[PDB]
């Protein structure tokens, strides 16, 4: 017998008893039931409130509909399907906006036909795998077009309409099956060179200068002459060039992306909120592209048309995502025959594309080419240390380093935009191995492939020179110049070359362990084996000398500056004198003051992120670079004093002046001249803090319809016990990478102490000193030997070209 | 005019243009809808698939009516109530189980008794505030009842009933305003003593042996004579203690709950996983509250009946959110005398209550006492050191510095287990600053308050001594013994200390800051303020003494035996003879090899979990360990040779054998002798890893209905802006915390570092090792007079207080 459980829910507080014995009487409860008639009431009132429906509640049911879809329970998708279109039908009629209502008639017709799709499917009449909503893609005119605006030819449909669908594709491979298509692809056009910009958290500002640098190279390409030696023929040859170039922007989420951003986006005609809120509620899409045939009009010039393809992805994931879609699912349905990857706010100049192109094509053995790259506007503020530092950083590494490695045909390209490939030497394995990580978890691949973070541009240069049974070479094009916007301060500096410093690191220790596949593998001539074995034994020793710059650094500082001090050496001043209280004093400043700087720093480093230590940074880096510039006008006095011989002026030359002799021989000097004295005064900072920082930050990376009561508990069961086995397995993959992380920063610390203290316990300045020397000259003659090989290579092919 | 969509989510791909112009014409969209027959058909199905309910499908519609309500939606939520209560009650006919048919109809009777009152509520006919369902508990008979065991007196009602009623109160404060009773309150019982066992994450067998240990302590309050001197009268007389008992189980999260905890809880009446997932359906309950008086068997011998709360939280929080429930929720309610707090697995002796009420009853001015912490099973398994050591660490530490702590009346309880205070001197202010986290979002309270992480029983303590216009004082218990279980590896230890010295670190700081509120706010006698000042000039040279004890312990080993082995001051061996090699070789050998160790401690402490480096830790640790012990052979060596005076034995003796001394006094003198050479060998490893791990991790820290279009992008906007800012909020945070925790460590670092340089340059081993000998030997002396004067208390005043 059921108690007096008639006011349990109304009352505040209620006891009872439920006796579980032998259960409930019939012919009680039925009483007890229609002896209640405030049910009826509440069930009017909802009856009453329930007669109108909203939009909220259409596009609420229609996304636990997909959610429902994504869990494979199809009768209550079909329902809350059902739900969902009949509430949209409804609700268009009473919406005032014209756009709106066709917009919620559309999609309510839609979800219509989906649901009887479905249920021809769920009664097994239409036969099918893993059923989904139809593709359906929206053209609607965009919201501000400039009457006044002159180009080539634009027909109604392409210039006023901009065209929006939503792709659910898991895997971006299967893009071309699931029967998505591009406007290009529909309109019949066959683009030939496809571009990249990839977008994360930027202004409009850069997005802005990037698209008017791309016009104005369209613009270039459009203007030469034809029948020219030097001109391009066939597609990029003139007048319609803007319909042979495609542009992709993919950005990295909805959430990250800057508001004005997608208001300048919106005002281009690029992106709506009302067509993405209402045609994407019921399909949950992984990914909304939006394509247009943009015209920039700036002041009163008007630019060329660029057809553009802005895809935004609904969550964030890595760059290397961004590349995966775009490479996999837009290169293998364009098939294009040209691919280049920039950044955001890359501006370009005026014969960037035109170089990059007539490399190409001209050369035939190319398989991938890079630009030179340069800080934008270096002269100006010229008073920043660090925009001159980087100026001059960016300068000698691509004259010294890209030559000499172009030289050989293998460039393992630095981090940030403007690399073109070929969509014929990267379309198979290359793209399976640069694409690795997205497709193996970290468990499998392991802590060292995981730990090669940011890396994956090295990865898809040596795949692409080292691909079996063909023969790509790489490229460096000295006047494919794109001008990039360098951090102004130290923190960012420091946590970009964080970034690059493990990429590099990393990418540098996989292309060394596998370097032999160029020879069981490849298929090169035996001179360019010859010469890549002569590249690896250089790139051996350089990689052997650069592991070891910390304590090499502070053993000449030592030696030379303090160790001439105290034990008169100086050539240009006398210590005979002294207390001998004064000379142990300057011994010791120097060793404490180094010790204490370093045990700080990485202290800090390992310790927090560093933007809240700014202060200590900054100080850090002022005492070194005063220690710096102290040395650097002790060893210039040091050398001015001495009256010199062959082997003091030889060693002075191929040690100092090598930069000064390439950047001449390149026409590049005045640049040196402006920015060698702000670089030298950061030298010991970017080895030190740089280094440190990235060794110590190396751990950062990335079905049942109804159930019974016992289904429902051993659902729940097993949801608990999946949950607790993926935190497991998350926090041991963790753990491994620390530990990795970790054996490696000891290894490089510890060696690094052990040589220095061996160093200055058993040996003396004399027969130490002569050896680095030695070491110094040999790497920069070679450095300068190929970057004098290159620029007789770039001067001379053009004339010798004829016979060979 | 609509374009020809008749077929656009059936087809794989359709490509449709929607004029947003002017809308489309009536009359023409009527036409396409009447025209199709396949939506009738999937209607008809999706119709015939909903006339059978489920119970999952009502479950999850009372957690959407929960969320709904929670977001203060009322609409939604009658309409989801309503649709849960009807589709549970008739499912409730359908099941087999007689227990789930009375649980599903009586859950549905109640939604719908909620949903009328809702109804009520919405149309204005009653007025109240926040309105949720009504308070319901449900008692239901226990699966396993032992017909053989043999109690006092059982009413069937209490004996064979389990009760069981869930929580949505969001302040604790109001647990007993929302109307919220626990049986012994409403049965007329009266608890006078309330124990309460946090568990987080346990094995059965600990809760067992907690339950076991307290059921035993029962037996022996009962088992006492009356009219005894030594007995006690009143409530734990004997005969009715149990009555008189409450035990509240605390669980931290269904998540992290052990199964088979979760098993051995059913087994004994306290948990039923069917009654959790009916009867919480709708109620969106924060926590669950079963009721019982459990009565354990073990062996043949049966125990006292207990009565039990078990509390089990939805969500994980933190033991501080454990304790604020059961203090403002159940003490406020029940009003208890005394309150026990002690951890799970803790198991008491049979005296251990009866010694802690006999204090608190017979000294009327004791706020709060804490007894005894032991090492279960020291002697067994004797070849473990790590067992040992912590053994002696424990035995010394309570013996010395509790005595010494509460001959003053003011203890700084150490973390875990078995405290109890009565509820009179904590309830006020003391209970409120003790919950400041809780309630204050550490934003407002700053990184130092923060950072006071698991150290808040020594702010309660101090709370309770300084509190004002009251005279309270703390008390120690040497004959309450408690016995847990310690860890048997380096890294639990490890782990556990890092806790303990990050609480112990900031709470001393926090009370040599605030000290003066014993002077200013509190009424006490002015003999105890004069001893309070004194106990604080010893508190802060013991603190400033334990700042610099890695620098003090390194300059004690290298002056003494290093620096006698090479400037030939070891008495038992002459070393003017040897090459002046091997000498200079053991003084770099020592310096080189402790400054290593050192940078490889804190690299591996700052920068990852110590599980995963277990090796590294070993091997530093060994290394210590066979240091030290050379050490101590060296030294007793030294002291044993010189034929020694009245300053060398004096100082010998207040050194070393205060330890003997102590111990011997209090009669606990085997186990110093058993552990004192395992303790010696781990006493640099103590110091120089958990004081730097501690410092390194110191990081470580916790409504519209319908709308319209422009009102769901309003809404969405406005939860992307909130989002954003949270995120910024709380990186704020974590930046504020990391960089104090940074800054402590860098100053405590680079102090012993400067000290440990200054001392070695400019001090010798003949003007530095009597200072530290002097400081050693005070201290050590005042600890032991602090020992020896709560011996003499704790034998005397039952003689000597019949005069005062
Ligand atoms: O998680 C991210 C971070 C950045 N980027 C984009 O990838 C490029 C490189 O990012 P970043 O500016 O950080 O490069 P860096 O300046 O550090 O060399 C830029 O176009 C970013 O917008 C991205 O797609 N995902
Ligand atoms: O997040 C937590 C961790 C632990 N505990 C409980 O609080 C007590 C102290 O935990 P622990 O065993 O970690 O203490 P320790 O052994 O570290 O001193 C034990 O009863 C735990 O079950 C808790 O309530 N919440
Ligand atoms: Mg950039
Ligand atoms: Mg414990």
């Amino acid at each position: 017998p059921p108690p007096s459980i008639r006011s349990c829910g109304s009352q505040q507080y209620v006891t009872s008893y439920i006796p579980t014995g032998a259960a409930f009487p019939p012919s009680s409860v039925q009483d007890m039931i229609s002896s209640m008639k405030s049910y009826a009431s509440a069930t009017d009132l909802v009856r009453t409130y329930s007669e109108i429906p909203s939009v909220e509640e259409a596009l609420s049911t229609l996304d636990r509909a997909a959610a429902a879809l994504n869990a494979r329970r199809y009768r209550d998708a079909l329902k809350l399907y059902l739900e969902g279109g009949y509430a949209m039908a409804n609700v268009a009629e009473r919406q005032a906006n014209p756009k709106i209502c066709n917009l919620l008639t559309s999609k309510g017709f839609e979800t219509l036909n989906w649901c009887a799709r479905l249920c021809d499917w769920i009664e097994g009449r239409i036969k099918e795998k893993h059923p989904r909503p139809g593709v359906h893609k929206v053209g609607i005119p965009v919201s501000n077009w400039d009457e006044d605006w002159v180009g080539p030819f634009m027909d109604e449909e392409e210039a006023r309409r901009m065209w929006y669908t939503p792709v659910y594709c898991p895997h971006p491979i299967d893009f071309s099956n699931l029967g998505y298509r591009l406007r290009c692809v529909e309109t019949g056009r066959r683009p030939r060179l496809m571009i990249c910009i990839t977008m994360y958290n930027e202004g409009p500002q850069q997005l802005k200068a990037t698209l008017k640098k791309l016009a104005n190279n369209l613009a270039y390409l459009k203007e030469q002459m034809p029948g020219d030696e030097k001109s391009l023929t066939g597609a990029f040859a003139g007048d319609d060039v803007w319909q042979n170039v495609l542009v992709c922007i993919v950005a990295d989420g909805r959430e990250q992306v800057h508001p004005k951003t997608l208001d300048y986006l919106e005002a281009i005609g690029l992106y709506d909120e009302d067509l993405l809120t209402i045609n994407s509620a019921g399909i949950g899409a992984q990914c909304h592209l939006f394509e247009h045939t943009l015209q920039l009009s700036v002041n009163g010039k008007c630019l060329l048309p660029i057809q553009t393809v802005f895809a935004l992805k609904e969550n964030k994931a890595s760059k290397l995502d961004s590349h995966h879609w775009y490479f996999n699912a837009f290169a293998e349905q364009i098939q294009p025959e040209y691919t280049a990857v920039m950044d955001v706010g890359t501006m370009l100049t005026k014969s960037a594309l035109y170089h990059l192109l007539f490399a190409f094509e001209r050369n035939h053995q190319i398989g991938g080419a890079c630009g030179q790259l340069t800080v934008d506007n270096p002269f100006e503020n010229l008073s920043n240390w660090v925009i001159s530092a980087q100026h001059f950083e960016y300068k000698i590494s691509n004259i010294l380093d890209k030559s000499l490695e172009s030289c050989f045909g293998f460039i393992s390209v630095l981090p940030g935009a403007f690399s073109a490939y070929r969509y014929e030497a990267i379309r198979g394995a290359p793209l399976d191995a640069y694409f690795q990580t997205l497709n193996i978890e970290l468990d499998v691949l392991g802590p060292f492939i995981g730990n090669m973070y940011l890396a994956e541009d090295r990865i898809l240069s040596f795949e692409v020179v080292a691909r079996k049974n063909c023969n790509w070479t790489m490229h460096y094009v000295k006047d494919a110049v794109a001008r990039t916007d360098v951090p102004h301060d130290l923190v960012g500096l420091i946590s970009q070359r964080k970034r690059w410093l493990n990429g590099a690191f990393f990418a540098t220790l996989f292309s060394i362990w596998n370097w032999g596949r160029i020879y069981s593998e490849s298929k090169h001539t035996f001179v360019r084996k010859m010469a890549f074995l002569v590249f690896y034994v250089y790139h051996l020793l350089y990689t052997a000398f650069g592991f070891f710059l910390p304590a090499n650094l502070y053993l000449a500082l030592f030696f030379i500056v303090f160790q001439g001090f105290q034990q008169n050496r100086l050539e240009f001043i006398d210590t005979s004198e002294y207390s001998q209280t004064v000379l142990d004093c300057a011994v010791y400043i120097y060793n404490f003051s180094y010790l204490f700087g370093l045990l700080m720093l990485i202290i800090i480093g390992l310790g927090n992120n560093p933007k809240h230590m700014k202060l200590t940074y900054y100080f850090v880096g002022a005492v070194f670079g005063l220690m710096m510039m102290l040395s650097s006008l002790v060893g210039a006095g040091i050398f001015f004093s001495t009256p010199a011989t062959v082997h003091s002026i030889v060693v002075s030359i191929l040690t100092v002046g090598v930069y000064f002799i390439a950047s001449a021989l390149h026409g590049e000097v005045h640049h040196i001249f402006m920015t060698f004295t702000h670089y030298t005064a950061l030298i010991p900072s970017f080895v030190n803090i740089f280094t440190i920082y990235s060794f110590c930050n190396l751990q950062d990376l990335s079905e049942t319809e109804k159930g019974d009561f016992k289904d429902v508990i051993a659902k729940r069961r097993a949801l608990e016990e999946l949950r607790r086995e993926e935190k497991e397995r998350v926090e041991n993959r963790k753990k491994n990478f620390e530990a990795f992380r970790t054996n490696v920063l000891l290894t490089w610390a510890f060696s690094n102490l052990i040589f220095a203290l061996f160093v200055v316990y058993f040996a003396s300045s004399s027969t130490y000193m002569p050896v680095l020397y030695i070491f110094v000259a040999s790497l920069n003659t070679c450095r300068l030997l190929g970057s004098i090989g290159h620029w007789v290579y770039i001067h001379t092919e053009g004339l010798r070209g004829r016979v060979i």
